[PDB]
């Protein structure tokens, strides 16, 4: 179980161990490590809480809600902190397209694929740092939803996180 620490994510800003500087993310004010549901899940209006139950409030989406990491493009460290390691398959990561409405529901149509790593059915250590590359177009407020699938549960691990884009 676990959840990107940096950038932080929606869920990771949400509860202590961010500083609870979200407000209102359901669970994930407590439990910003379970936003666990099966592999193959990008359901339109339920990409934050992976459709788990008490996680809708993290999928409430204005321009104004959530806190957002300023970043440049290009290359971009993303740390995962893991509560429970397992032996992982895949790290994947998307990011919103310039132009996405940041005052409607989140649907993965609206997203490239910028990053596929194999997890080679290793055990990570508890702190994770991967290197994502940014694309050069991109500007101002987005959405990066960062993907960690299992090699040994059928689920995997879903995290949005809000960033401004310099």
């Amino acid at each position: 179980h676990g959840y990107v620490a940096s950038p932080g994510s929606r869920a990771f800003f949400g509860s202590s161990a961010g500083g609870n500087l979200n407000t209102n993310v359901g669970r994930a004010q407590w439990e910003p490590q379970s936003i666990e549901a099966p592999k193959n899940t990008f359901i339109t209006g339920k990409l934050a809480s992976a459709g788990v139950s008490g996680f809708e409030p993290l999928d409430e989406q204005t321009a104004t809600r959530w806190h957002k990491t300023n970043i440049t493009t290009g290359p971009l460290d993303i740390t995962w902190n893991l509560t429970a390691q397992h032996r992982t398959a895949s790290w994947d990561y998307y990011i919103t397209k310039n132009g996405w409405n940041p005052n409607q529901p989140l649907d993965i149509k609206n997203f490239d694929k910028i990053a596929s790593i194999d997890g080679k059915q290793e055990v990570p250590n508890k702190v994770v740092k991967q290197t994502i590359n940014i694309p050069t177009d991109r500007k101002g407020y987005h959405v990066i939803y960062a993907v960690w699938g299992i090699g040994d549960t059928v689920n995997a691990f879903y995290q949005a996180i809000d960033v401004n884009i310099q």
